[PDB]
Order: C-alpha cells, then sequence, then structure tokens
C-alpha cells in the first residue's frame, strides 16, 4: 500500500496487541503490520514448552498445544481469515488489520512519515509503532570459531528454530545448551523429556552457580538446578566457554577452568539483542545503559512514533527507566501503544508479569524488578514467595509454585508500602 | 487572580517562556497564553545584567534598565504588550498574560493541572516547563556564618545587578569566585567601574585561566591577561578552603597558602536546574546532564514540553545535551511553542552563544564547546577554534570574528570530514595554526 493510517513495524506479540488495541478504540481503523518473518503473528513461549510436551507427533506441523486449562489452541494469535489483504486494506469497508509478511523495513524517514522496504517500496503513515523485538545474542567463542561450529549452533527464537532443533534432537545423541536463563533451562527440561525416550544426552552449562543465577537467589537457584537434573539433564555450573572447535566430527567445548565437553549440537541461549537498526536512518535515540529505543512513560519516541515490546526502553514512573523482555509486557506495552496511538496519552502503569515452567512440577510467576543482586526475602512452606527490596519497599516478587495470585503481588508493588513483617505479607499468598 | 483554565500554560517567566509565547501567538493568532512567574518582574533578558548595563553612559541606567546595542530595554516587551490574567479568557483574540509573584508548586500530569503557592489551581490544555535554574553556591560559603552569606551575591536577576552596582560604589574590594563567562564578564564590568573609583576587583578560580573549561589553554591564558588589563586581580589555580569575617572584612582562605581580604564576594560557579516539579509530576530527570529529560521535539509527555536551561534534550546531530545560552532559550522556546501548536519538529537550528570581555575581546561560539575535546586553532587578534569528535567538527569558537555564525552553523550541520582546517578557516576570512 502507498499510504496507511497505522503502520506497525514487526509482526510479533507487541504489534498484534497494538493492532487489536487500535481496532478496539477506532472500530474502522486501517492497520498495516510489516513483518520480515513469513509467519503471521504468533506467541513464542510455547516454542520452548508446550509444543515439546505434546502427545501429537504432528505438533511440528499443526503448531497446536494444550494449555493449563486443557483447551487446545494454536500459537498464532488469530487464523489467517481474521486478517485482510494489504491490497484490500485501503478499500474494505470498516477497515481491518493486514500483515505484509516477508518484508523488512530498512529505512525510516521521520521527517516525511515514510518507510522504505527491502524491495524498494515506500509507505507513508500517519502513526507508526516500532515493535521490532530483538535478535538472540551469540557467543564470542562461537563467533571466533569456524563455519563448521556455527553451522552446528542454534539460536532459538522463531518457529523455524523449534522445527530445526526438534529435528536435531531426533538425529543426534548429545545436545549441549549454553545459558542458564529461562530459555536455556526450559529447553533443557524439554530436550530432557524428549531425550528420556531415546536414551540421549542433554547438557547445560552456564557461568553461574545455578539455573537463573541472575534472577533467583542462590538457594533457590541451587534447588532449581537439582530439579532440572531430575529431568535427565547434566548441568555444568560455573562454566565459562574459552573456545569451541570440532575434533573427529564432534563438537569440543573448552572451558576456562580446564574442563572439556564433547557434544554433537550447541544451543546458545545467552540473551537478546534489541533490533534498533532503524534508529540510525530515523535519527532515533537509543539507550546506552539498557539498549533499545529510548521512549517516555507513554512509550512515545516522536510526535507520531511509539515503541513497545522487547525493543522499548521506557520510563516507569514508579520503578524508573527499564527495558523488559516478557511476553505479557509485549501485550501490555503493545496494547498501551495502540491506545496512545488513538489519543489515550496514558503512561505505562499496569505492570506486566513473566512466568516460566521447568517441567510439570516446577512453575514460577514473577512481577516487577526481579534481580538476584537486589536483597531478597524468601518465605517457604515446594512452595514460597520471594520479595525483592529497594529503599525499604518491595519492587519485585517471585511466586514459586503459587498460582492465580499475581494481582495480589501487583498491588504490593504499586502500593509501595514499607512492610514491617514480610511473613505476614506472605499470608496473602496462602503461606503459613 | 489567576483563571481556573487556560489553553497554554508556561511555567516560568524567563527567556524560554517569552519566546514560546511569541511563537504560540504567531501560529495561533487567537491563542490565550498564561505565563506564571515567581519573580516580580516581567520577562527580561539577562546578558545585559553583566555587560551593557555596566558600560552605559546614562547615570540613571539602574532605574531605566536601558542600554545601547540602538537603544532598548532589558524587558522583552513593555507591559502594554501583555493582558491581565483575569481578563485573559475574555479579551477578543486573547493575548499573553503574566502572573508575577506566583510559583507553581505542584504538577498533576494526569489531570493537566497545576497548583500555585497560594492554593490556586489552574488546568491547561498544553504546558511548557521553562523554570531555568538557580545559581549554585560554594560549600565553604554554606559552612560560613550569616555575615558571610549576607556579604555574598549570587548574580542572576535584576535585583542582583542593582544590589551589586550599589555595593561597587560603597566598598573598596569585590572578589569574584568563578572563572566562567559570567565571572569574567562581571570582572571586566567591575574593573572598568573600579578604575574610575580607585577600588580593587579580584577574580579567583581553580583553573589555569579564564574559561579554562571552554577555551584551549593558550586562548584561556591570553584571555586572563586581557581581563587583568581591565584592572582585575586575577588569581588562577585558586581553590577556596574556607571563608570568614575578620575586622569587618571578608577573609578567603585557599587550599594553598594564599589568603585574600575583600569586602564583598560574588559567586559565579554554575547553575542548578530547577527540577522541583519533576517529583509531583512524575517527570524523568537526567542523571548525567541534569534537568528534565525530553526528546528531540522538547516534549516530555503528551501535553508537556520543556525548554531553556532546564531542558535536557536529544540533539539528532550532536547527542543528548543541556544548554544554558540565551539564544538557546530563544530557539528552544520558539520551537516548543511551535510544537505546542502541532509543528512536531525537532531541534535542528543550532543555537549560538557569545561573550564580551571588554570592548577589545568578543567571542562567538556554537555547538559542543569543551576544552577537553581536541581542538584546532587558526589565527591571524582574531581566529577560529574547531572542536573535533570522530574527525568531524562538533563545535566552533569565533574569536573577534563577527557576522559569520551562519557559516559555522553550516560546517557543523554538514558533518564533513575536512582534510585541512586551514582551508575551512578561510571561510571566516582567516589567511598561525595551533
Ligand atoms: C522460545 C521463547 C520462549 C519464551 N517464553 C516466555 C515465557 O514463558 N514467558 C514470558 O514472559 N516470555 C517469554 N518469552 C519472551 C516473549 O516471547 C517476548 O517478550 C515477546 O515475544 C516479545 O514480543 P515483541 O513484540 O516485543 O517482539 P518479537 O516477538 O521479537 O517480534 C518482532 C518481530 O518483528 C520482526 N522485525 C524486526 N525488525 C523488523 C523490521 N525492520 N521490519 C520488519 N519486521 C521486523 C522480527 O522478525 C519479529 O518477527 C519467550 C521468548 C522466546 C523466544
Ligand atoms: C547575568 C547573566 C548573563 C548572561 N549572559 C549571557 C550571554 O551574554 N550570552 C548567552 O548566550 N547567555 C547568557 N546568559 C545565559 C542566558 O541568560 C540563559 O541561558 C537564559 O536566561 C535561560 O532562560 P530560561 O528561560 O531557560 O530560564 P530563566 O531565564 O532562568 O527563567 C526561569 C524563570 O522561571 C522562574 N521559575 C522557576 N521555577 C518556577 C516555578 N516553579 N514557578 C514559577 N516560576 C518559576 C525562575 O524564577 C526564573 O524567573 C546569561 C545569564 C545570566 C544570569
Ligand atoms: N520463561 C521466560 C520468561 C521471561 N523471559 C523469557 C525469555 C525467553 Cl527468550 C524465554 C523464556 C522466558
Ligand atoms: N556570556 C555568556 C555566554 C554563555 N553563557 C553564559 C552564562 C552566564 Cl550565567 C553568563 C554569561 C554567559
Amino acid at each position: 500500500p502507498s499510504h496507511v493510517p497505522f503502520l506497525l513495524i514487526g509482526g510479533g506479540t507487541a504489534a498484534f496487541a497494538a493492532a487489536r488495541s487500535i481496532r478496539a478504540r477506532d472500530p474502522g481503523a486501517r492497520v498495516l503490520i510489516v513483518s520480515e518473518d513469513p509467519e503471521l503473528p504468533y506467541m513464542r513461549p510455547p516454542l520452548s514448552k508446550e509444543l515439546w510436551f505434546s502427545d501429537d507427533p504432528n505438533v511440528t506441523k499443526t503448531l497446536r498445544f494444550k494449555q493449563a486449562n486443557g483447551k487446545e489452541r494454536s500459537i498464532y494469535f488469530q487464523p489467517p481469515s481474521f486478517y485482510v489483504s494489504a491490497q484490500d486494506l485501503p478499500h474494505i469497508e470498516n477497515g481491518g488489520v493486514a500483515v505484509l509478511t516477508g518484508k523488512k523495513v530498512v529505512q525510516l524517514d521521520v521527517r516525511d512519515n515514510m518507510v522504505k522496504l527491502n524491495d524498494g517500496s515506500q509507505i507513508t503513515y500517519e502513526k507508526c509503532l516500532i515493535a521490532t523485538g530483538g535478535t538472540p545474542r551469540s557467543l564470542s567463542a562461537i563467533d571466533r570459531a569456524g563455519a563448521e561450529v556455527k553451522s552446528r549452533t542454534t539460536l532459538f527464537r522463531k518457529i523455524g528454530d523449534f522445527r530445526s532443533l526438534e529435528k536435531i534432537s531426533r538425529e543426534v545423541k548429545s545436545i549441549t545448551i549454553i545459558g542458564g536463563g529461562f530459555l536455556g533451562s526450559e529447553l533443557a527440561c524439554a530436550l530432557g523429556r524428549k531425550a528420556r525416550a531415546l536414551g540421549t544426552e542433554v547438557i547445560q552449562l552456564f557461568p553461574e552457580k545455578g539455573n537463573m543465577g541472575k534472577i533467583l537467589p542462590e538457594y533457590l537457584s541451587n534447588w532449581t538446578m537439582e530439579k532440572v537434573r531430575r529431568e535427565g539433564v547434566k548441568v555444568m555450573p560455573n562454566a565459562i566457554v574459552q573456545s569451541v572447535g570440532v575434533s573427529s566430527g564432534k563438537l569440543l567445548i573448552k572451558l576456562k577452568d580446564g574442563r572439556k565437553v564433547e557434544t554433537d549440537h550447541i544451543v546458545a541461549a545467552v540473551g537478546l539483542e534489541p533490533n534498533v537498526e532503524l534508529a540510525k536512518t530515523g535519527g532515533l535515540e537509543i539507550d546506552s545503559d539498557f539498549g533499545g529505543f529510548r521512549v517516555n512513560a507513554e512509550l512515545q519516541a516522536r510526535s507520531n512514533i511509539w515503541v513497545a515490546g522487547d525493543a522499548a526502553c521506557f520510563y516507569d514512573i514508579k520503578l524508573g527507566r527499564r527495558r523488559v523482555e516478557h511476553h505479557d509486557h509485549a501485550v501490555v506495552s503493545g496494547r498501551l501503544a495502540g491506545e496512545n496511538m488513538t489519543g489515550a496519552a496514558k503512561p505505562y502503569w499496569h505492570q506486566s508479569m513473566f512466568w516460566s515452567d521447568l517441567g510439570p512440577d516446577v512453575g514460577y510467576e514473577a512481577i516487577g524488578l526481579v534481580d538476584s543482586s537486589l536483597p531478597t526475602v524468601g518465605v517457604f512452606a515446594g512452595k514460597g514467595v520471594i520479595f525483592y527490596l529497594r529503599d525499604k519497599v518491595v519492587v519485585g516478587i517471585v511466586l514459586w509454585n503459587i498460582f492465580n495470585r499475581m494481582p495480589i503481588a501487583r498491588k504490593i508493588i504499586k502500593d509501595g508500602e514499607q512492610h514491617e513483617d514480610l511473613n505476614e505479607v506472605a499470608k496473602l499468598f496462602n503461606i503459613h
């Protein structure tokens, strides 16, 4: 299309939430999503969890899964019939939402409210949302290695990554995961379950002393590492990769402490790099501390440009400047951007929550500023709650195997109350 | 009496506010603009307070507040240009009203409302924060007694010019603490006045020379000699340790062995941005440069802009900055007013600053001017200083070269990597490289 009122750059979780937010407040809105991926907007969490614990051997083709409730759903937010074609977008009665897949915005002209695509096309907009997300980081050791090593290394984020790694797990006998965060630990439990049926091997190495060493306190991180080992995973904590090479066709990971790991494939889950390529041509400011596009409390960068999702470094009126990489955050920030793109002028207020499932026995939700560096107070009874403190106020909460009580945690963070006894606060989560 | 509602609300009654009011009115001929000023005076420009008003021939200059540039007043406009705040929502085609002697003490961004120090509440449709900044003080003078604090002057407002002018006619020794442009301008002003009364003027600062933070050492040293020849006792490399009163006179004890006895002290040691309203308003402050953090359009939130000294903004060409120049307050205020009327345009036109150290020394500058940056100077009495970063000119200082600032502005905008800066110097009519 030559011109479109609402232009959403990127076809991920934040863009879809913004589109349906715009449509809700402007029933006749014409919204164009431009996505470099060939897929329609879809959610990613199932790519490292539900899709691996499915009984259907065609799950790689159907891309459907059963939720905690039990109802089956697809990873796509909506079926193709819910969208309109970009050709019909500036004609169809009552407008709609179109997705232009396989196209990447490569130049942003803020002055003329115009974007240029990788095929030379130019599109003008009235209001634009940057929801480009981010790219998985790689390891310098794997970068210094040859093509043989890189060709046997997976960066997990997209649907293709799930289908390729699922295919690898059925072809090799040993897969090593590098990274102790949520993604690395979830893929370990997933491959561990998948490995128990074929008798294969799953290794996980990371620099910390336990899984989520940057997020959970030491004692809980250590307890988690044992739960992951119970899933059939060989966990190698305190491991820093010095170099990676190929010897006799097998991958050989040399660690800084002298240890060596022989494996067939490597999955690198070592953080995310925000896609801020369009800031150069667009003259958009990026945040040197947190990375990403720097935006205000309303997720706004310029008069008619907002940013949401993983790529948005925003100002939290309550918690300070932040950048968050959570699914619910992309939904909340995307939804908020769409509202502000229709005159709402609302600041980021409703905090988002993140969750993670390390097998069917372990599952944690969380909200706010969750960092192992901050002081923590853990109350337990298999079940517990972790409070994250700063200036004598609770700024982050982790709920360990406690569900359907996130609104309670959200209220504690908002009230900013100075609690004399957190043990009493733990009763709000049914801990006694 | 302030109206309960006003379309445009400008907080602060300084240079940035006035420029925004003119801008708003030029784009919305019926705009109703309310300025709220904690000062009792109408908006006025400050550069004359340290320069032209001291070199005036009129002995009534302290009363008239007029100077020759053509003669004009320090006020941007006479009271006739303004309407009253009470009649602002009734006058046909609106106008600009100034509510003096009132301070905004609370900012509710959610409800687009402010609260004044008297309890008055004013809602707005669009708002500009133009609060400027407060002069800093020295910890040594903060630890001193009331006698010292009573004999210390923080120079910024009209009252400071009138109080210091009367003191220069009553005491024998005035010491200026601060080697920046303000301290140097006041030294040349008091030195010119002291040569006629037989008094003394002292200027001390920690740097090796005047404007040591701005100009290269060789140019800062040359400037210190001209200030000295204006009849000033300049004391470089001076760090104050304590200040006290002895035998009715002020005694300044420096970190080294030197001691200075004087009658009055003038501190020109920088500015502190007035960001008090950021707490209640939930507005972000910049921890590096200070001030309110705003984007390239000077916007903080949907209906709140910030201009002037208090605005930490994003320069698409030069990076995040905060500038404390008169022309910047004009340019950034005019830009804010345009954006408050839908312009949606970024800070693009670079502001210039200038300084006159007597009638024989005149500096003009533009861009990122910092002595820490690598510099290249080309001279012929006159010269140009190029401030470099990434092999590109990011700042220019023009030494006794006038009516060529648009040329300097183009060099910085073009971002060209010049193979020879002597050829670039010829654009300023320079034909000694340092
Ligand atoms: C495997 C996996 C599991 C996860 N599990 C969880 C979980 O359990 N809980 C949780 O809270 N979070 C989870 N997350 C994080 C959550 O998925 C992310 O926060 C969320 O996907 C971010 O959405 P987004 O809109 O910000 O960006 P993205 O989802 O990254 O979407 C951006 C899209 O824009 C495209 N794009 C980028 N640049 C351009 C351009 N110039 N032009 C056009 N298109 C462009 C990108 O290709 C991508 O398609 C998981 C993430 C992954 C990868
Ligand atoms: C003596 C002097 C000489 C100078 N000479 C030069 C020069 O030669 N060249 C040059 O380039 N620059 C010069 N400057 C710098 C230039 O004057 C400043 O950059 C300019 O005045 C900045 O304007 P502003 O509108 O941002 O703020 P200000 O001029 O400080 O105006 C802010 C006003 O808002 C008021 N205010 C603050 N908070 C509130 C509140 N909550 N409610 C109501 N009112 C409030 C303050 O009292 C003040 O009256 C000089 C400055 C001084 C002090
Ligand atoms: N369970 C998760 C919680 C938060 N963030 C995540 C990011 C990734 Cl990439 C994968 C899983 C996550
Ligand atoms: N001549 C000046 C140039 C730039 N900035 C100045 C700031 C002050 Cl406070 C006083 C004079 C100045």
